[PDB]
């Protein structure tokens, strides 16, 4: 009763790309070489749950890993996953128009260094301000970065965090 | 490895219908208040194992309910179930064009009776000598009957038997 409505999803594969498509949702992945999300576009957020009969590879998944969350309607699939990533919780769900994609934010950087931050509140590329931070690190998560395309900006994924900036200066996500 | 070659697997859902098909197979399911197989058009039989990343609904499945074997390169899904009938391991597999339908032959008809034969091999509705059996029954199937449709006649389902038959006229696949 807590599902979405199927009478307008629509999920394929064909191949080496997959789609998880909705109204308002568009989440594809791809297989290089495994399945993994590539990017997702959502207009309408909701808060139904995405029904297994309109999911691919719905077996062995663990809801730490989905990307998007099972409970924004986040397909429950091996598709909507990313190695060295985990559920974005606390990601910028409060704007209307979101791009989910893997790429850097423009003029940034993001680099592999077990001494960093540990996964906190989704951050902004840019200082209330408005001034680019052109330092992140990683501790675990791969590369390209997982990245938050918004009206208000770009902005980086959990496991992502800036290098020798205060990270209260900054703007951060308050959505769980 | 030991699954098929997922470059030419295509499988979609848009609403109440789904399909999961490949070069030989085109496998059809429909929703009516609960997911189910449709039918099926199977035109070269392989042994390999249908991805997972290709597949719908692949929770809480046991293989003893999936229509096509997993064998036989048989979706692990819930789309690949219907209600009473259980794996059709000893059908007519040796066929190289096969359609599975429900619905039954054209001379016969099938009856609801607990009071009838147990699981055997799938049985032609035709006698060696060609005629046909009009009379089957059913002790947990459910109608309309699970039928094959082959280039030599029509096959019905491992629950479905017959009454009046001396169990030596009949045609009795020998493949599993």
């Amino acid at each position: 009763s807590l599902e979405c409505d199927p009478a307008v999803i629509g999920t394929a594969v064909k191949g080496k790309e997959a789609v998880h498509s909705d109204l308002g949702y568009w989440i594809e992945s791809e297989k290089n070489d495994t399945w993994r999300l590539k990017r997702a576009h959502l207009i309408e957020m909701k808060t139904c749950e995405w029904p297994k009969s309109h999911t691919l590879w719905t077996d062995g998944i663990e809801e730490s890993d989905l990307i998007i969350p099972k409970s924004l309607a986040g397909p429950l699939s091996h598709h909507n996953t990313r190695e060295g990533y985990r559920t974005q919780m606390k990601g910028p769900w409060h704007s209307e128009e979101l791009e989910i994609r893997f790429e850097e934010c423009p003029g940034t950087k993001v680099h592999v260094e077990e001494t960093c931050g540990t996964r906190g509140p989704s951050l902004r590329s840019t200082t209330a301000s408005g001034r680019v931070i052109e330092e992140w690190c990683c501790r675990e998560c791969t590369m390209p970065p997982l990245s938050f395309r918004a009206k208000d900006g770009c902005w980086y994924g959990m496991e992502i965090r800036p290098r020798k900036e205060p990270e209260s200066n900054l703007v951060r996500s308050m959505v769980t």
